[PDB]
RNA sequence: UUUUUUUUUUUUUUUUUUUUUUUUUUCUCCUCUUUUUUUUUUUU
């Protein structure tokens, strides 16, 4: 009840989205997951082999932003 | 040696109809105390 009060009072929504707001999703399905279309591999410039990327991140960091490389 | 007569289960069937959830009261009402109101910053 207190958490609900804190939400309602401070103007924050707790409603999951609607069908048309859901349906517009990238399809990360097991029968066909996501993988880069090769014309965009052309158009970009890969570095997954010639350079090292890693990250320290807080405990529980289910979603990383920060990365660097020197 | 004991004849003859004294009715019985109401008659009738071939009449028209153009609405509609509910329904009808109760008054004015003293919110107690460190504050201006804090605020960059970074790790989600």
């Amino acid at each position: 009840g207190e958490i609900a009060t804190i939400l309602v009072e401070n103007s924050i929504s707790v409603i999951p989205f609607s069908e048309a707001q859901m349906c517009e999703m990238p399809v990360n399905t097991p029968e066909s997951p996501w993988k880069v279309s090769p014309e965009e591999e052309q158009k970009r410039k890969d570095l997954r082999k010639s350079h090292l990327v890693f990250s320290i991140d807080p405990k529980g960091c289910e979603d990383v932003n920060d990365t660097l490389s020197v």
